[PDB]
Order: structure tokens, then sequence, then C-alpha cells
């Protein structure tokens, strides 16, 4: 229209829009405080009130960068607070946002948020609803520069969902607190995919994406014809090259003119978009993006025909390798929602190395007749890791399964950090119990999905402080090789045992005294130092261990005098362990 502003603040709503320009603005300038940008929200939407009532009104003409870019200049210690950023406000527009862009610090230091008491938190809410729900909206997306704005508005609102209901229950914190480390969670894995999708759009470019998304298109909307899907492939890997530069405006209305083209399409794509597209602009494409996988056609053809047998696969493998490659993922995808997605990558790697090895030889026909035996054991071995280690899950609860794959991730990288073991594990526990929860149809893309934001984690942080040329070597490996390269690795032989420390193995009354997740982390903890001192112990050597301790524990934490039991016991505990032990 002739007006921007006008525009977004009509289809967006005044309480979306004043949200969303708070968030824009506390992700460039992070050290501003939080009365600071209340004032420049209700600066600029009282100017947009302005320009929906007249869209002639004086600056109702500039464009969005334009306005953005002259309030952000506006503010009188930018220089001082910011140093560089405020060399930007003396280029022209166009360089300018560039400029902002390039400042845009991706990890400041702010202190850690540390969460208030239930009743603190649930009377502040009372209180004063607004700047409660506004002042955690910014101190997140300061300390998440990134973030895509609408989607932490997404959270936003389940925030006040949580406190809305918990805040009136009988036992407030039964009820608010698991319900705030869910959202938590599910916060730092958004975080995490996000990051991670334009991590890999840098290394490994466009075409691995591309091909990505595919696969994953392909098992979501099964229906579609492949050049649809291509065609939906080529502008999903546009908007992401946006939305990863950091451009806010830019990337909103990419991604809103794809929403838009899926709804218009709607019935050439699937059929399960319809509830996505009735809701309103701000909340489209975040469905669209979660939206679960259509049905596949039930009259589908052997993909043996058209990529085995059919003489001449060769010629048209020749004419354009990767759309051939593409439709074969595109065929394969769509008849296996069950597949992770990097499954299909392998498997459609498998079949160019084979057609590239075979179309170069005497009868092609016969040498690449086989192929899809190479298929089997690659399908399989995801499988049987599946049903192996959700079947222990179920014997062994949650904490006790942790502490399984607590030996045996010690056993193979004991060079690593004791708290960094405790961490993943715990979270390799948690995929567990959420994903051996669903149907064996839908755990391969479980577990891919979860186990891809805790081996990047891992990964970074190893990166820090790097200490096994091992796990480089599958941090840097092709991403498709990623989870099956840590699968490899074998109990280090080289490894020699950590020399005995008294305190390390030495425990007090506090362990009566603390709550769940302490006491594990505190026993989880001991362990892996003792897995480190003595790495040859028998699973049944180990049991044995922790069954006294077990015990132990138990026998002080209910004794009259607690002090001296954890001490006399103690000593007992120690002394049989290590003579056990040898
Ligand atoms: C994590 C996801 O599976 C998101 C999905 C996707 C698919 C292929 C490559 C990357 C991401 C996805 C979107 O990011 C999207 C954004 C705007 C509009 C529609 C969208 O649809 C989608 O399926
Ligand atoms: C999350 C975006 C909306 C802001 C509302 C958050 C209100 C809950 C406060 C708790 C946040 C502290 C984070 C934590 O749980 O450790
Ligand atoms: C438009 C179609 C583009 C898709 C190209 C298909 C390529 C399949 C190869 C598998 C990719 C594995 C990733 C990699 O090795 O880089
Ligand atoms: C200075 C004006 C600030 C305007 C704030 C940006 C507008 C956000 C619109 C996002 C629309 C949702 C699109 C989508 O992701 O599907
Ligand atoms: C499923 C819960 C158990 C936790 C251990 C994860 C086991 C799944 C491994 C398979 C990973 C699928 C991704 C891939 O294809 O490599
Ligand atoms: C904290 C560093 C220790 C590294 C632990 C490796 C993480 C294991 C992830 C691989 C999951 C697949 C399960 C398996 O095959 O073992
Ligand atoms: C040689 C030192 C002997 C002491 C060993 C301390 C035992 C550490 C493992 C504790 C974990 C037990 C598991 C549990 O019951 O939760």
């Amino acid at each position: 229209h002739k007006s921007e502003v006008a525009h977004r603040f009509k289809d967006l709503g005044e309480e979306n829009f004043k949200a969303l320009v708070l968030i824009a603005f506390a992700q460039y300038l992070q050290q501003c405080p939080f009365e600071d940008h209340v004032k420049l929200v209700n600066e600029v939407t009282e100017f947009a009130k302005t320009c929906v009532a007249d869209e002639s009104a004086e600056n109702c003409d500039k464009s969005l960068h334009t306005l953005f870019g002259d309030k952000l200049c506006t503010v009188a210690t930018l220089r001082e607070t910011y140093g560089e950023m405020a060399d930007c406000c003396a280029k022209q527009e166009p360089e300018r946002n560039e400029c902002f862009l390039q400042h845009k610090d991706d990890n400041p230091n702010l202190p850690r948020l540390v969460r208030p008491e239930v009743d603190v938190m649930c009377t502040a809410f009372h209180d004063n609803e607004e700047t409660f729900l506004k002042k955690y909206l910014y101190e997140i997306a300061r300390r998440h520069p990134y973030f895509y704005a609408p989607e932490l508005l997404f959270f936003a609102k389940r925030y006040k969902a949580a406190f809305t209901e918990c805040c009136q229950a009988a036992d407030k914190a039964a009820c608010l607190l698991p319900k705030l480390d869910e959202l938590r969670d599910e916060g730092k894995a958004s975080s995490a995919k996000q990051r991670l999708k334009c991590a890999s759009l840098q290394k490994f470019g466009e075409r691995a994406f591309k091909a990505w998304a595919v696969a994953r298109l392909s098992q979501r909307f099964p229906k579609a014809e492949f050049a649809e899907v291509s065609k939906l492939v080529t502008d999903l890997t546009k908007v992401h090259t946006e939305c990863c530069h950091g451009d806010l405006l830019e990337c909103a209305d990419d991604r809103a003119d794809l929403a838009k083209y899926i709804c218009e399409n709607q019935d050439s794509i699937s059929s399960k978009l319809k509830e996505c597209c009735e809701k309103p602009l701000l909340e489209k494409s975040h469905c669209i993006a979660e939206v679960e996988n259509d049905e596949m056609p039930a009259d589908l053809p052997s993909l043996a025909a058209d990529f085995v047998e059919s003489k001449d696969v060769c010629k048209n493998y020749a004419e354009a390798k990767d759309v051939f490659l593409g439709m074969f993922l595109y065929e394969y995808a769509r008849r296996h929602p069950d597949y992770s997605v990097v499954l299909l990558l392998r498997l459609a790697k498998t079949y160019e190395t084979t057609l590239e090895k075979c179309c170069a030889a005497a009868d092609p026909h016969e040498c690449y007749a086989k192929v899809f035996d190479e298929f089997k054991p690659l399908v399989e071995e995801p499988q049987n890791l599946i049903k192996q280690n959700c079947e222990l899950f179920e014997q062994l609860g949650e904490y006790k399964f942790q502490n399984a794959l607590l030996v045996r991730y010690t056993k193979k990288v004991p060079q690593v950090s004791t708290p960094t073991l405790v961490e993943v594990s715990r979270n390799l526990g948690k995929v567990g119990s959420k994903c051996c929860k669903h149907p064996e149809a839908k755990r391969m893309p479980c577990a891919e999905d979860y186990l891809s934001v805790v081996l990047n984690q891992l990964c970074v942080l190893h990166e820090k402080t790097p200490v096994s040329d091992r796990v480089t070597k599958c941090c840097t490996e092709s991403l498709v090789n990623r989870r099956p390269c840590f699968s490899a690795l074998e109990v280090d032989e080289t490894y020699v045992p950590k020399e005995f420390n008294a305190e390390t193995f030495t425990f007090h009354a506090d362990i009566c005294t603390l709550s769940e997740k302490e006491r594990q982390i505190k026993k989880q903890t001991a362990l892996v130092e003792l897995v480190k001192h003595k790495p040859k112990a028998t699973k049944e050597q180990l049991k044995a261990v922790m069954d006294d301790f077990a015990a132990f524990v138990e026998k002080c934490c209910k004794a009259d005098d607690k002090e001296t039991c954890f001490a006399e016991e103690g000593k007992k505990l120690v002394a049989a362990s290590q003579a056990a032990l040898g």
C-alpha cells in the first residue's frame, strides 16, 4: 500500500504489533534497559496509529527498514554504549541496515536468568500481567538475537497460559514448575534447531540443504507432484538463506508469501492444511511448518521399476543428475514417513555412488541391478538401535537407563569432562522417554529430531575445549554420518585410569537433604568418576558397587547420627569396593 506501518499494524493487531516491535528492538539494542525499550515501543505504536488514520500523513511513506533504522539512531547513548554500531547511523539506508546486522552480537555477556519462587512469580503476574510478560519477553529476546521473532511470541503466549491456569491452582508449584521446565526445554531445542539449520546451510551448502528439504517435504506432502515439491524446496531455500542472514523483515515477508502460496494451492499439496490455512497471518507459516504428514496414495508403484529395472536409467540420470537423484528421494521419502531424513539421504547417497560407477561400464543394468540390497543394512542399523535401546529403557526407568548410558559413554571417551558426560547422558535419556513412547512407526523420526540438537550441543562444547580426536572426527564429519560415527565409537583401550581421590568418593548428609534432580546428579557424578578410575569394571562388578552404595545411602539417610554414619560406613564402602574392583 502507500504506508507499510499502517498495513502491518492493521493485519497484525495492536497487541501483536507492540510485542514484535519490543522483540525487534531488544534483539538489536541488547544493552539498553527495559524502561527504555517500552518508551520506543509506545513511540512507534503512536506513530503507527497516525498512519492508520491517514496513509498520507508525514513519514508514513517511509519503508519499514528506513523507519526502523531512524529510530535506532535516535538513541543518544548509542555511540557511548555500542561503539562501532553507532557509526552505522552515518550510512545510507541500504547499507545502514546491513551495517546494523553485522553488529548483532549473537552472544552477549548477560547474567544467567534465574527462576524466582512460584509465589513471587504468581504475585508479580497478578499485580501487573502486562509488564510481567513484556519484561521476560525482553530478557529472552536480548539473549537470543536470532530467534525468529514471531516464534518467540508463540512461546510468550504459552507462558501466559501456564500462569493463568497454575496461579489459581491449589498447589501452584506442582502445576507451574513442570510446565515451565517443559517450556524451557522446547525453547532451547527450537533455538538449537534454528542455529543448526543455518550452520549446515553455510558449511555444506545449498545442494545438501535442498536434498534434506526434498526428503522432508516428500514425507509431509506425499500426494504432491515432484515439480510442486521442487518448487517449494526452491522457495524454502531462499526463505532460510534470508532468515539466516538475520534480517527479520525480509525473513517475515518471504515466509508469509510462501505460506500464502501453499494455502492457495492447498488441494494440490496436502489435505491436512485446512486448519493452518484458516489461522491468522502471524500463525500460518508456524502451523504449516509443523503440520502432520498427509496420507500417502494407496496406489503406488515399486521403486525398482523406474530406478533399477528400467534400462536407460543412466540415460535419464546423465540427462540431469540432481533432478533424477531428487526424484529418487521424492519417491523413496514419500513411501517412508517412518524413516529419519538422514537415513533417506544415506540411501540417496548410496544410489549416487552406484549410478556413478555403474553407468561407466559394460552392461550397466547388471552392475547396479543389486543396489536395493545395499539399502538393507543401512535401514536396519538405526532400527535395531531403536528397539534395543527402547526395550532397555522400558526395563530400567529413565534414571537407571541414564546410568547405563553413563557407563557406556564414559568408557568410550574417558577423556571427556565429567559434568559434560553427565549432562549429555541425561539428555540422551530424555530422548529415550520422549521417543520410545511412540509407535515404532514414528520412532526414528522422533530420535533424529532430538538427537540432532543434543549431538550439536555436544559438539559445540567440545569445539570450545577439544579433548578427543575421535569426537572431533565425528563432529566434523558429514551431517549424514554424524550419528553413525558416534555409534561406531568403541571402548578406549588406551586411556590410563584416573588415580584414586578419597574426596571424590566421600559423601555427607547433604545428599539426604537435597532434591531428586540434585541427588541423582550427585550420584551420577560419582559414577562417572568411578568408571574413570576403574574402566575395566564389569557390568556385574559395577552393579555390585552401585547396589551397596544404593543401600549405604539409605542406611545413613534414615539413621540417627547421620554425620558419622556417612563417615564410618563410608570408610567401609570405599575400602570393600576397592578390594572387589582389584
Ligand atoms: C523444521 C521443519 O520441518 C520446517 C520446514 C522445513 C522443510 C525443509 C527444509 C527446512 C525447513 C518448513 C518451514 O521452515 C517453513 C517455513 C515457512 C513456510 C512453510 C514452511 O514449511 C515447512 O515445512
Ligand atoms: C519465554 C518468553 C515469554 C516470557 C515469559 C516468561 C515467564 C516465565 C519466567 C521464567 C523464565 C526463566 C527461564 C527458566 O525457566 O529458567
Ligand atoms: C532439486 C534436487 C536436489 C537434490 C539433490 C540430491 C542429492 C542426493 C545426495 C545425498 C546428499 C547427501 C549430502 C552430501 O553428501 O552432501
Ligand atoms: C517497524 C515495524 C515492525 C514490524 C514488525 C515485523 C512484522 C512481522 C510480520 C510477520 C508476519 C508473520 C509471517 C510468518 O512468519 O508467517
Ligand atoms: C529412541 C530413544 C533411545 C535413545 C537412543 C537413540 C537411538 C536412535 C538411534 C538412531 C538415530 C536415527 C538417526 C539416524 O538415522 O542416524
Ligand atoms: C560427553 C561426550 C561423550 C560422547 C557420547 C556420545 C554420544 C552418543 C550419541 C550417539 C547415540 C547413538 C547410540 C549409540 O550407538 O551409542
Ligand atoms: C572405589 C570407590 C567406591 C565408591 C563408589 C561410589 C559409587 C558411585 C556410584 C553411585 C551411583 C549408584 C546409582 C544409584 O543408586 O542411583
